[PDB]
């Protein structure tokens, strides 16, 4: 699957100003991850971090298609890849 | 994973004119598939079909991130989801 590896220095997200749809301000937390299934070396990619949800801890990761959708002429497309530990 | 189900009427691709990069004409074969992991009901989505590669036969499917890439501000994105039977 879309494996990943949350580096040891990427176990904590960051709080950054944010606004859902110009309705209310939301300083969601963002984190990082390292994907390799598409590149031997790890690629530090971004990963949203839900409030209650704690930054992606250390452990092999696997993106989640819970963020993917089907449509647009019938073409699958991620809407916000939900990362998760490889299990 | 991104499961799928190639319907019984979607076991054959179609030959349609095509052009890689304005270099040469390529009538690649395209097929279809039904994804549900993002919707109880199956969603008929498109799926490229390599020449030698035979249309996606009947059997649970799972998209392949072999078509995904990491970059663009660090955002994973499919470049041409490679479908494969769920195994």
């Amino acid at each position: 699957m879309i494996k990943v590896e949350i580096k040891p220095s990427q176990a904590q997200f960051t709080t950054r100003s944010g606004v859902s749809r110009q309705g209310k301000p939301y300083s969601l937390n963002e984190q990082l991850c390292y994907v390799d299934l598409g590149n031997e070396h790890p690629v530090l990619v971004k990963i949203t971090l839900d409030e209650g949800q704690p930054a992606y801890a250390p452990g092999l990761y696997t993106v989640h298609l819970s963020s993917f959708k089907v449509g647009q002429f019938g073409s699958l497309m991620i809407d916000r890849l939900r990362l998760v530990p490889a299990k």
